[PDB]
């Protein structure tokens, strides 16, 4: 639609396969990737509201498409830190640094959210990532008998909450574009879980 | 205290030796207990400030002494709810309500705190409770490489902060009269206890 680029630098990095700070591990070898500036990646003042999301990236040389893994502490505003395998689609690597211009854009993949429940989750603390989504998560809440509590995304790129009630939790999810869509996670355990696990979804955001 | 007083009434209930509000379990079953009303329970605007502390209680026919387990929901000011073999000896269990007097006092115990560090307690959140104390703990604060932090008592006879750091745990502790003692206490785990556990302590309120 109205649909902005953003003009700024890329580098090229070869962290973020792995311990990269939006928790999404683990990183096909192959996949195209990329770390974030803060400024862009907490858009809207959403902490991590642009982590597993996918960029189109332009440079001099050819146009490509990046998944967001990881934060890019020291980036200025429009910079990103992409893999070699990415920026030299786009740039000659003899060059460090190249002008770039980028949109998010919708995610290359099918099937619906994966939820990625936290070790020491429970009843009365727990964080959330949704994973497999075609578009960034700028909100989570979750019904607790009437109401909607919303969800605080953490830098960690999980939503996080208290209290969250006994029995099974039904879930909405926003979108960068408002798009909401709703779902259900299975109840939390009682005591904090030692290990994190997984939740297939039910729900993709739209086309 | 040295010197207290209330007046109020007393009623007397089957309650408070497990699963009281604050968590003092156990409770040898023979051991003379009451429930305290909110009022008086947050004393000074500390949540259980007297949770764990012992009570001289002066009913018409004698006077005796209780330890403070639990929360007496419907209570008014100076309200008590006393465990039937302490009523036995203040009042007759032919009423079902007395008029009384009470004060805080020493507790007759013996020997140091000690600590009480609940389940999913971390470096990034712990819930520490103290046991053993002579007087009602007021404050309980602790040093975060620099100067001291302050730990919110809860309702359920914690004290609790945040990003506590890493390595052993400088303490001090407040007590109803003003007396501050200092201790330390064992490293806190990497991510959130599985089990609540007792820890011993090495400090005591002055008599
Ligand atoms: O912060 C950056 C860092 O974070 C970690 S993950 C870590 C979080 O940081 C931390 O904030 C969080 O702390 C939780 C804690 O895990 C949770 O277990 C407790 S729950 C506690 C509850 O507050 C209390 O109401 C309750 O008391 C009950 C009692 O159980 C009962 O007996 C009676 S009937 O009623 C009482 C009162 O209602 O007891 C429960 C449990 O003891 O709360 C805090 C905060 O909400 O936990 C996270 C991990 O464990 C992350 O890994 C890093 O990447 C980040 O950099």
């Amino acid at each position: 639609a109205y649909d902005d680029l953003h003009e700024g630098y890329a580098t090229y990095t070869g962290s973020g396969y792995s311990g990269g700070a939006f928790l999404l591990d683990p990183i096909p070898s192959d996949m195209e990737i990329t770390a974030i500036n803060p400024a862009d990646l907490n858009y809207g003042g959403v902490k991590a509201a642009l982590a597993g999301s996918y960029l189109e990236v332009e440079g001099p040389k050819g146009k490509t498409t990046v998944y967001v893994t990881d934060l890019y502490p020291e980036g200025a505003r429009g910079a990103l830190d992409l893999s070699p395998n990415a920026f030299r689609k786009i740039g000659n690597m003899k060059d460090g640094k190249i002008n770039i211009k980028w949109r998010v854009v919708k995610a290359p993949i099918t099937g619906n959210f994966t939820y990625r429940i936290k070790e020491g989750s429970s009843r009365w603390w727990a964080a959330i990532q949704v994973r497999n989504h075609k578009y960034p998560v700028m909100k989570m809440e979750y019904e607790k008998d009437g109401k909607w509590i919303n969800m605080e995304k953490m830098d960690y790129n999980h939503f996080v909450s208290t209290n969250l009630g006994t029995g099974s939790l039904k879930v909405r999810m926003t979108d960068i574009r408002g798009k909401v869509v709703k779902d259900t996670i299975p109840k939390l355990p009682e005591s904090g879980t030692s290990k994190a696990y997984t939740v297939p979804g039910h729900v993709q955001f739209p086309e």
